[PDB]
């Protein structure tokens, strides 16, 4: 159907470990986008075609105003193109270190947008697993959208894919290699948040060796300026057992969160 020639690149969004993302408009509709790039040899040698049809599969069925639309891809030889929405407003990773720290009513209000973004997904027992600030992005008018569904599964589930890069948004049970579920993105929702105050992920650390001691131990503090309703929340997703961590609704429900977000459930 689509090839390369149906499209007039423009300029670099973003760059992942595969993807190189381009922002692109479609010669006879005018319809902006944006192409994600991946070259298959890196692919290959990576061996990582699977979490590719993943992607492709998962992202193109969903239907959310806080995900990110994935309308179709094509191939070429040497390169694999996915077709994405565009996200005017670029990534949360990029409005964080613009800003340092998030106030209090801008943190639980992406909060619930990923909540309920979160929540549509495991409805259909998708996990997403790879929830971080640079595959969060922004819309039109702000709204948060969760993109980059490369990690994401059916739950229950083991992995047979080496981490890669940064253990600071994994829980204890898939860094120590074990079976997981759903709770992985709540305690994930929950790094997010302390890192949306505080400025930084609240494991982070020199080394992968001493990250990885700090995330199975749950070895955090809190700086003063966290308010204490902040901290519930906080403590209450962080928990090393998955079954303690709370249910979205409950995250939804949350006093600290009704009080400060300005958008509803
Ligand atoms: N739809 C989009 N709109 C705007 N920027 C994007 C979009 N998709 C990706 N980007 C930018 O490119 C980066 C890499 O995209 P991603 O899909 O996460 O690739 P990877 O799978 O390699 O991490 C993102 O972190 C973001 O900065
Ligand atoms: F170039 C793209 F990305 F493939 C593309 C082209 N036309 C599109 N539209 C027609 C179909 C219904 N949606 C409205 C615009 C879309 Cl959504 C994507
Ligand atoms: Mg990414
Ligand atoms: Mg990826």
């Amino acid at each position: 159907q689509w090839a390369l020639e149906d499209f007039e690149i423009g300029r670099p969004l973003g760059k992942g470990k595969f993807g190189n993302v381009y922002l692109a408009r479609e010669k006879q509709s005018k319809f902006i986008l944006a192409l994600k790039v991946l070259f298959k040899a890196q692919l290959e040698k990576a061996g990582v075609e699977h979490q590719l049809r993943r992607e492709v599969e998962i992202q193109s069925h969903l239907r959310h105003p806080n995900i990110l639309r994935l309308y179709g891809y094509f191939h070429d030889a040497t390169r694999v193109y996915l077709i994405l929405e565009y996200a005017p407003l670029g990534t949360v990773y990029r409005e964080l270190q613009k800003l340092s720290k998030f106030d209090e009513q801008r943190t639980a209000t992406y909060i619930t947008e990923l909540a309920n973004a979160l929540s549509y997904c495991h409805s259909k027992r998708v996990i997403h697993r790879d929830i971080k600030p640079e595959n969060l992005l922004l819309g039109s008018a702000g709204e948060l959208k969760i993109a980059d569904f490369g990690w994401s599964v059916h739950a229950p589930s083991s992995r047979r894919t080496t981490l890669a890069g940064t253990l600071d948004y994994l829980p204890p049970e898939m860094i120590e290699g074990r079976m997981h579920d759903e709770k992985v993105d709540l305690w994930s929702l929950g790094v997010l948040c302390y890192e949306f105050l505080v400025g930084k992920p609240p494991f982070e650390a020199n080394t992968y060796q001493e990250t990885y001691k700090r995330i199975s131990r749950v070895e955090f503090t809190f700086p003063d300026f966290v308010t204490e309703g902040a901290r519930d929340l906080i403590s209450r997703l962080l928990k090393h057992n998955p079954s303690q961590r709370p249910m979205l609704r409950e995250v939804l429900e949350h006093p600290w969160i009704t009080a400060n977000s300005s958008k509803p459930s």
